[PDB]
DNA sequence: AAATTGCCGAAGACGAA
DNA sequence: TTTCGTCTTCGGCAATT
């Protein structure tokens, strides 16, 4: 049953080729335009992220995430309240290329993202060989979203990010609990990689809204997805397949089908599901606990874990323990009850919504 | 020095044991 | 049933020109 669902969700090579061809054409040209002189984003580099590049994209290759990361040395972070995820960015710098984005010492995400969008929008109108347009700025989004007609609709989220090469913020110190799973050497190496800040970009009118940045660990998540086994040979050609990624695919699919016809399930997203399975992979680190022969039981325990997260209203950010994804803030209690009331129904009735 | 080069892992497609 | 093996393309990474 679940095996058949996965086959339906599996991407087609023909679709992948046609989509990637067009996307790569657009992204590289935009990345190049960003590199020409007199540009404040002259040093930006590309880092592909999200479901497609983690090979957990389902149904169709019609959504692509791309990070345009800017190296920002000499950075000074200030934690926004007791959040742990949200920060203000201060500089310790004379002729700075982003000096016109500064409000005193404070780096404005709104001003920087504005000019970033302006540059992309100008280059997009110069594209004549591809049907591509820039979607209107959406509240809460750190990305300039492209709409491509290939003729099939394709969305490309170009995410502006600040790259810092120093130690990760102290709010992440007790995060990434992969010690008994991927090990201490892997964790230490991962945390020697840079961390990333993206614009939080809310329009609620709250204080600091134009200058609040949020942590992004999309790169770390991507590595983890590609290196997810306790054994080094997991899912390799001389190793054994596990069902970790397919459980994620199935859980992603269950949520999306539910979100389609229920507006109450808004404010829920794939990242909640992704976060949950990361905790699950931590609690069940053995590759033998994720055998393909036990796909049904593996998916069921993921559901049980998720349901318990709803019931207790607690889903800690995998990298930032303080940040509860299921707080009373962000998500109302009525919403968790509703999703819980739709999950067990699907769970008990052999998943009719998969059809 | 901007971007081509060299390599092969991950996984989609097909197919015989 | 499948699934294992082989062939295939896409992507990631840095050495190179
Ligand atoms: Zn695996």
């Amino acid at each position: 049953k679940l095996k058949k669902v996965l086959d339906k969700l599996r991407l087609k090579r023909k679709d992948i080729s046609e989509a990637a061809e067009t996307v790569n054409k657009v992204v590289e040209r935009l990345l190049r335009r960003m590199q020409k002189r007199e540009s404040e984003f002259k040093g930006v580099e590309q880092l592909n992220t999200g479901s497609y590049y983690e090979h957990v994209k389902i149904s169709a290759p019609n959504e692509f995430d791309v990070m345009f990361k800017l190296e920002v040395p000499r950075i000074e972070l200030q934690e926004y309240y007791e959040t742990g995820a949200f920060y203000l960015v201060k500089f310790k710098p004379r002729g700075n290329p982003l000096s016109h984005f500064l409000e005193g010492e404070v780096l404005s995400a709104t001003k920087m993202l504005s000019k970033f969008r302006k540059i992309i929008k100008e280059e997009v109108k110069e594209i004549k060989d591809i049907d591509v347009s820039v979607e209107k700025e959406k509240p809460g989004s750190p990305a300039v979203t492209l709409l491509i007609r290939n003729p099939e609709e394709i969305s490309v989220d170009i995410i502006l990010a600040l790259e810092s090469k120093g130690s990760w913020p102290i709010s992440t110190k007790e995060g990434l609990p992969i010690q008994g799973w991927l090990g201490t050497k892997v964790r230490t190496n991962l945390r020697r990689e840079p961390f990333y800040l993206v614009p939080k970009n809310a329009k609620d009118g709250n204080s600091f809204q134009g200058e609040t940045w949020r942590l992004s660990f999309s790169h770390t998540e991507k590595y983890i997805l590609n290196n997810h086994g306790i054994e080094k040979t997991c899912c390799e050609s001389s190793g054994a397949k596990c069902c970790r990624k397919e459980c994620l695919k199935l859980m992603k699919y269950l949520l999306e089908q539910l979100k389609k016809e229920f507006q109450e399930l808004d404010a829920f997203c794939s990242y909640h599901v992704k976060t949950a399975i990361f905790h699950m992979w931590t609690q069940d680190p053995q590759d033998s606990q994720w055998d393909p022969r036990n796909l049904s039981s593996c998916f069921d325990k993921l559901l049980a874990f998720f349901l318990e997260c709803l019931r207790t209203e607690k889903l800690d950010h995998y990298f930032i323990p303080k940040f509860n994804l299921f707080s009373q803030e962000l998500i109302d209690r009525k919403s968790k009850e509703f999703l819980s009331k739709k999950i067990e129904y699907e769970r008990n009735n052999g998943f009719p919504i998969f059809d």
